[PDB]
């Protein structure tokens, strides 16, 4: 279902300290290569936090998982029934993010359909404040099968540079479970390494961001 380059749809709703804002996006994926890119926009006006604070929330099913390791990928063996992705997103000292997405095929396209919901941020934070610089690092995205939730569970923390030079970490709390009810593999602990670089068109006046991504699923 992943051998080409498939077609990507976004959608999220949004609520971070009862700003509110919808972000719809677009894009590719190829999954042997492991390569996305998507660009975003804000169709509401402005968007009210940083847009990398976003990037975890707006497709793991396009990592790239070396040959002697297909038997390991759970995201791409729940397709196309899909998954619900659910995360709670921690910003030191800062506000907090709850998500719930579910990621399935809608025909020939990969949809992300996402609810977000954001509270506590200080209305000066790094966040509600806008004090994060446009860019980003590299992480090692760990996985762990949750046999007791015919799942499998997620952990991360990523660092987001601030303009000062210090960095405003979130620490991810994620869970991931099968739609359909056909059986889906639950893997071995192991990690995708995760790259990803923001962009601007120069053309585009919408609030936006124009992602392009490289992930790899190791450590086995």
């Amino acid at each position: 279902l992943f051998t080409g380059v498939v077609p990507i749809l976004v959608e999220l709703d949004g609520d971070v300290n009862g700003h509110k804002f919808s972000v719809s996006g677009e894009g590719e994926g190829d999954a042997t290569y492991g390569k996305l890119t998507l660009k975003f926009i804000c169709t509401t006006g402005k968007l009210p936090v940083p847009w990398p604070t976003l990037v975890t929330t707006l497709v793991q099913c396009f990592s790239r998982y070396p040959d002697h390791m297909k038997q390991h990928d759970f995201f791409k063996s729940a397709m196309p029934e899909g998954y619900v992705q659910e995360r709670t997103i921690f910003f030191k000292d800062d506000g907090n993010y709850k998500t719930r997405a579910e990621v399935k095929f809608e025909g020939d396209t990969l949809v992300n359909r996402i609810e977000l919901k954001g509270i506590d941020f200080k209305e000066d934070g790094n966040i509600l404040g806008h004090k994060l610089e446009y860019n980003y690092n590299s992480h090692n995205v760990y996985i762990m099968a949750d046999k007791q939730k015919n799942g499998i569970k997620v952990n991360f923390k990523i660092r987001h540079n601030i303009e000062d030079g210090s960095v405003q970490l979130a620490d991810h709390y994620q869970q991931n479970t099968p739609i359909g009810d056909g059986p889906v593999l639950l893997p071995d602990n192991h990690y995708l390494s995760t790259q990803c670089a923001l962009s601007k068109d120069p053309n585009e006046k919408r609030d936006h961001m124009v992602l392009l991504e490289f992930v790899t699923a190791a450590g086995i």
